């Protein structure tokens, strides 16, 4: 199917001003979408905030002042943020938006008339801070603000407490079958493998019904009231998950406000999410609960479901409370936008948690950005090698030089794979590796001394290492995107030749095409003191 490639991020509490958490996977939603665009597809990439709730309403009474005014502010602290992070994204959603209330009815009507949604009791824990229901298999002992003991969510460590209420049920154990055959007929639905794993097991020991609403007064009546019973207010989680559907169907004009809902997703080819780009604490609402809900309603499900990991700074828990911060936007100040989220996208696998440290970014920004591939770029268009400023008309090739174009023509389609799993860090781990061998063939080959000795072999070299930068450049242009236009302008790639599938071809930008103006100064990323 032809369609708009519809990729989201979560929508983040607004109980707290915004850090390196969103900011990673926001980040990882703004490179799949920018990839995509790349490759000259139709892309719409959301995230936004998610402002109902008693965890929010409750963070809003603590600072003294109204749950509108509050949300406000932060939501706009995260626009802030996400503006100066230097994203791509499409549109910026906020669940007290009307038109997405609008569609947080028609869903749960939708529910409701399917026969899915009774009126019941739920007795037992809830994380508050989680916005989650857990059973005693989750919970353990521990201490709360006071040093009282309390119990906590083993999957969190915050405090739960014990609810008993008449709710608003979703029948969730009527849909275990259904959800096994999701999860097997696609195996490729929930990324990294052993999540999905996860899953599995859990919906195979069996799914209780799940509570769908509350008592207005338990929220402190910030939430979108039931259709036809105002004492109850939506699960804040249905509520938040409904925000992909909302965003798949609001026209957005050129500032990116949003002006127009339309009645049927149909009408902008958005839904499904083709990713929904997603953090290990909030798995099960995405792969067991949105799922559910739109198995009921007769929607389409998502096709992937990728799910990163935890940050630590230094090996220690990121925490202003304990003394130690990752703000983002200063160490872009420090080290630059594009090598931050270089280092965040290569030092991290979705498998794994990911560990900052000063040494280790310095580490990579010299090792991978400078040495690697900004000595290459630098190399290939100074005038001390590349004597008349073009793109050589290459001569023949020996065996070596094929072997190095091999390579070369061999990246996108691996790159592709790579992106489209979606593992990042393997698709630039794997760019890298072309770069690498880039550098050993320059080494080989001392175009340095090939100008005075052999220019007639001097234009074969430096025709291929053009090509393999421009090549290796575009293929990383959705993670260093201020970056690969710098280059390319280097280069003289004409502004055609910076996307679309035809130019993953070698020899896509012909012989003769002028390099651009140097500087006085310039360099691409300046190495930075060894500490
Ligand atoms: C439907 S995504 C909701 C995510 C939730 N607000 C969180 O911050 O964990």
């Amino acid at each position: 199917v032809e369609k708009v490639f519809f990729v989201t991020s979560p929508i983040y509490y607004v109980n707290a001003a915004p850090h390196i958490g969103h900011v990673y996977s926001t980040l990882i939603t703004d490179v799949i979408g920018r990839y995509h665009r790349v490759k000259g597809e139709r892309v719409f990439a959301l995230t936004g905030t998610d402002e109902h709730g008693q965890k929010v309403a409750e963070a809003a009474k603590q600072k003294q002042v109204s749950p509108y005014d509050f949300t406000t502010a932060v939501a706009g602290e995260f626009k802030k943020c996400f503006e100066q992070m230097d994203y791509s994204i499409d549109y910026f959603i906020r669940t007290t938006n009307e038109q997405h209330k609008a569609v947080v009815k028609e869903l749960w009507t939708k529910l409701e008339q399917k026969g899915d949604i009774y009126l019941g009791r739920y007795e037992g824990w809830y994380s508050i801070s989680d916005e989650s229901f857990l059973t005693p298999q989750n919970i353990t002992d521990g201490v709360d603000k006071d040093g009282n003991p309390c119990k906590v969510s083993l999957e969190s460590g915050h405090v739960v407490t014990w609810v008993s209420e008449e709710n608003y049920m979703f029948r969730l154990s009527a849909f275990r079958e259904r959800l096994l055959e999701w999860y097997h007929a696609n195996p490729g639905c929930i990324v990294p493998e052993f999540r999905r794993r996860e899953v599995i097991r859990a919906v195979e020991k069996g799914l209780p019904d799940l509570s769908v609403s509350r008592a207005r007064a338990t929220l402190h009546n910030w939430a979108i009231p039931v259709p036809g019973n105002p004492d109850h207010c939506v699960y804040v989680w249905l509520d938040a998950l409904t925000n992909y559907l909302t965003g798949s169907r609001l026209r957005v004009d050129e500032s990116g406000k949003e002006v127009s809902l339309v009645d049927d997703f149909n009408e902008l080819e958005r839904f499904p999410a083709d990713v929904h780009v997603i953090g290990k604490d909030i798995l099960k609402f995405h792969a067991i609960y949105w799922p559910a809900f739109l198995l009921s309603a007769g929607l389409p499900l998502p096709k992937k479901i990728v799910a990163h990991g935890w940050w630590t700074k230094d090996r220690k828990k990121i925490s202003k409370s304990l003394g130690n911060v990752f703000d983002p936007v200063e160490k872009a100040e420090e080290f630059g936008y594009d090598a931050l989220k270089y280092f965040l996208l290569r030092e991290s696998g979705f498998s794994d948690d990911g560990d900052y440290s000063d040494k280790n970014m310095i580490a990579r920004l010299n090792g991978e950005l400078a040495d690697t591939l900004g000595n290459l770029v630098m190399r290939c268009t100074s005038a001390k090698i590349n004597v008349n400023g073009e793109w050589p008309s290459p001569a023949a090739y020996t065996e070596e030089d094929e072997s190095l174009i091999q390579l070369i023509k061999d990246l996108p389609g691996t790159a592709d794979h790579y992106y489209l799993i979606p593992d990042i860090q393997k698709a630039i781990i794997a760019v890298f590796d072309v770069l690498r061998a880039i550098n050993a063939y320059v080494t080989d080959m001392a175009p340095w001394k090939l100008v005075k000795t052999d220019p007639e072999r001097l234009r074969t070299v430096l025709y291929i290492t053009l090509e393999g930068v421009r090549v290796t450049t575009l293929l990383l242009s959705p993670i260093l995107p201020r970056k690969s236009v710098v280059i390319f302008d280097m280069l003289g790639v004409p502004e055609v030749h910076r996307k679309g599938i035809e130019n993953f071809e070698f020899g896509a930008v012909p012989p003769g095409t002028r390099l651009g103006p140097a500087v006085e100064g310039e360099v691409l990323f300046s190495k930075r003191s060894t500490e």
